[PDB]
């Protein structure tokens, strides 16, 4: 067998007006919280991460390289229909980013979950 080459992510938004709705494409799927509305994340403090279809009404901000390993954390996020805190500031400081261990899943996803709500609600100052 071989090493897989990595694939090319994408972060991109849907513009719903009021706010850009941002997710990470994956070949022809987009991950992204589970949420038509940033202002409930925000206020309910939870979220949940759930997949698309990629449409032509994606636009695209930023492409990077992902360690093809590291789709399944994706992919599982989805799958488990888990939810995540967005408003647990001092755990997420003191033990997941300072803890000095490779980040769980369910720690990584929340990080990834925040930036795309952090993302979101950047978009709403107009």
């Amino acid at each position: 067998g071989q090493q897989p080459q990595n694939r090319m992510m994408k972060l991109a938004y849907l513009d719903r007006g009021f706010y850009k709705h941002y997710g990470i494409i994956v070949g022809d799927h987009v991950y992204q919280l589970d949420s038509d509305d940033i202002f409930k994340t925000a206020l309910t403090g939870k979220a949940k991460f759930t997949k698309t279809k990629l449409t032509s009404d994606w636009v695209i901000e930023e492409e990077c390289e992902l360690d093809y390993f590291r789709i399944k954390y994706l992919e599982s996020a989805v799958d488990s229909e888990h939810i995540f805190s967005v408003d647990k500031n001092c755990e997420t400081i003191a033990k997941d980013i300072f803890g000095t261990h490779t980040l769980s899943q369910h720690q990584a996803i929340g990080l990834v979950g925040t930036i795309l709500l952090t993302a979101g609600l950047m978009s709403t100052i107009k």
